[PDB]
């Protein structure tokens, strides 16, 4: 399954505000325009299946509401002006149009072709433009701009015609979105996630159910996640800090056989309501750090989103991340301000007894985003050795002369005595490679098979420091000290071993799965996202699924992975080759908790690091 899906008609626009509400001014129908023609200004969504819009049957609206309320809105066409504002009256923080009733169920019908595209495998991915919004309408009730509650339709969608059993729901639309908790919260086969501008309950909706301490009810108990935002101003170490430390790793333990996103973009800086300042970049790391989980398939909905600018920029951010393209370098990312460390630990503790991962022991203007390669990949294997490589993948191997000069500089310099073809080829080619990925923009990431590690990691560290690279993260698999100076700060090392140093992270780690998954999503992400690597070097020599990590760690460098493999082992070659190449993950499936020798040491490992990478910081810091 290949392709990204884009749902969208200017029906959708064929509705407005027929009166002065200032509570609903900022709804326009110009919001989905302006968004269509972005990805039609930077050539999105001509790189997407353009599956057609329809309108949701009786039957499927009654999936999440009442009777009685799909008879009262279906009279809303036949109501002039004066009915129209009487019936608007009746509920919160909407407006009612002769033709919303028809464009509810376009939207919903959207989204139920998003979910049909997905499951069906017509394409991986989607994205589904649509309005009214949804996740704050309730079964009967229209709310917050929504008529019909879009992605609780996909949720029970996927539920009922695909008998799906585990459904995870990201909500970052800065509001809180009522309608889904209330849909799901009893329902423990619906993980829903919401982060939301809160304010100790003084924002809209007012709701002391929007708290941290809402974690579900019944069998659905520790099903519903609510981070509360208690102060504006939200950057995007806070969002991370969020993925890093309480999205993710549930959502990894859940396992999530599919994940819609009721993507709001009034999360993004400028906005009007959410007064956060979260670049629109943002969107695609956190779309990024989404697309390991359910085989990529990912049904982005659109909600909230209200300064027409920031919408455009991070839906194209969005649908760049749908499609694959390298995310865009995030930097000045730090610790989260205190009150979202106060938010984090919060949940986290409510959570705890849920979600053993997170029990602890007793003690408007904005730089525009830049543009996001013809050859994705390029593969080294063995002299003499051919594979069956994806669409986006070159064998390299085009070795030029000055290169095979520097590599002989190189040697005359550092490695005398050392006269082998085959190593000398396989530095070469690390060269070569590190120039078309780190210069030539003509490959984003790569794979080599080496035999000799200890010369060609110092080849490749210090050719791509060489080359224009300010930073550099080393994720080296095994043991033994390697050729890295991890004290210059240009630097770090993540060294996964099985047997003192700031800018270095050791992790000796069956449960090996969920212990490194624990440790990549809460440490070794964060440091990395905050030291903004120019290029990420993989190292493994010598059982483990490293493509989450090899597809997680992409986020970083603008995507330029260089992988480095002591040995041949077609099938890690080949699973380092798909992890790189954009392909979907096999799901890691239900992750336990790891052993409590594993999560003493991720602590230890946390609180020796928290002081210089804040974003490890999942607590509130305590004065000395
Ligand atoms: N003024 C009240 C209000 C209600 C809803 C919104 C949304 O953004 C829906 S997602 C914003 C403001
Ligand atoms: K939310
Ligand atoms: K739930
Ligand atoms: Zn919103």
């Amino acid at each position: 399954a290949s392709g990204s899906a884009l749902i969208f008609d200017e029906e959708m626009s064929r509705y407005k505000l027929l009166w002065t509400d200032p509570e609903c001014e900022i709804e326009v129908p110009e919001r989905l325009t302006v968004s269509y023609e972005a990805l039609r200004t930077h050539g999105l969504a001509q790189r997407c299946k353009a599956v057609p819009v329809r309108q949701a049957t009786e039957q499927e609206i009654l999936l999440a509401h009442s009777e009685e309320y799909l008879e009262a809105v279906k009279q809303t066409p036949g109501m002039n002006v004066e009915e129209l504002m009487a019936f608007s009256k009746k509920y919160n923080a909407v407006y009612f149009h002769q033709n919303i009733y028809h464009c509810a169920k376009l939207a919903a019908g959207a989204t139920l072709q998003l979910v049909d595209s997905v499951m069906k495998r017509e394409v991986r991915n989607g994205m589904a433009l649509v309005r009214p919004p949804g996740h704050h309408s309730q079964r009967s009730a229209a709310n917050g701009f929504c008529v019909f509650n879009n992605v609780a339709f996909a949720a029970l969608y996927a539920k009922k015609n695909y008998n799906l059993n585990r459904i995870l729901i990201v909500d970052w639309d800065v509001h809180h979105g009522q309608g889904i908790q209330y849909c799901f919260e009893e329902d423990p086969s619906v993980l829903y996630f919401s982060w939301h501008r809160y304010e100790h309950q003084s924002f809209w909706p007012n709701l002391p159910e929007s708290d941290y301490s809402s974690v579900g009810k019944g069998k659905g108990s520790g099903f519903n996640i609510n981070l509360p935002w208690n102060k504006v101003g939200m950057t995007n170490s806070d969002y991370l800090a969020a993925f890093f430390h309480v999205l993710l790793p549930v959502a990894y333990e859940f396992d999530p056989e599919l994940v819609i996103v009721s993507a709001g973009f009034d999360s993004a800086i400028g906005d009007p309501e959410g007064e956060m300042c979260a670049l629109p970049e943002i969107f695609a790391h956190l779309t990024h750090l989404l697309m390991p989980l359910a085989a990529g398939k990912m049904c982005v909905v659109l909600e909230g989103g209200y300064n027409l600018t920031s919408l455009g920029q991070s839906v194209c951010q969005t649908v760049h991340s749908l499609l694959g393209d390298p995310t865009p370098r995030i930097s000045g990312l730090g610790t989260a301000c205190d009150s979202a460390l106060e938010s984090i630990q919060n949940v986290r503790n409510v959570q705890s007894s849920y979600w053993s991962s997170f029990k602890h022991l007793a003690q408007i203007v904005w730089p525009e985003p830049l543009k996001r390669a013809s050859v994705r990949t390029v593969v080294v294997p063995p002299p003499g050795v051919e594979l069956t490589l994806p669409k986006n993948c070159q064998h390299s191997g085009d070795i030029s002369e000055s290169t095979a000069k520097e590599v002989q500089r190189i040697r005359d310099k550092h490695f005398h005595d050392l006269t082998d073809q085959n190593i000398l080829r396989s530095l070469g080619n690390i060269i070569s490679v590190l120039d078309r990925m780190m210069r030539s923009d003509e490959v984003c990431n790569g794979c080599v098979v080496v035999s000799d590690l200890s010369v060609s990691v110092q080849c490749a560290l210090q050719h791509a420091l060489t080359e224009p690279a300010e930073r550099v993260l080393v994720v080296y698999v095994g043991d033994g000290e390697l050729p890295v100076k991890t004290n210059d700060g240009k630097v770090f090392l993540v060294q996964i071993c099985t047997k003192k140093c700031v800018n270095r992270l050791t992790l000796c780690l069956e449960s090996l799965t969920a212990g490194f998954m624990q440790a990549l999503l809460g440490l070794i992400l964060p440091v990395a996202y905050e030291f903004n690597p120019a290029l990420v070097l993989g190292i493994v020599e010598e059982m483990r699924v490293w493509g989450h990590m090899t597809c997680l760690i992409q986020g970083l460098a603008r995507g330029r992975m260089l992988t480095l493999l002591q040995g041949y082992d077609k099938d890690l070659l080949e699973l380092t080759v798909s992890a790189l190449s954009g392909a979907s993950i096999s799901p890691l499936g239900p992750l336990r908790a790891p052993k409590p020798e594993d999560v003493e040491m991720m602590e230890k490992q946390r609180q020796r690091l928290q002081e210089r990478w804040g974003l490890l910081r999942c607590t509130v810091s305590e004065s000395w």
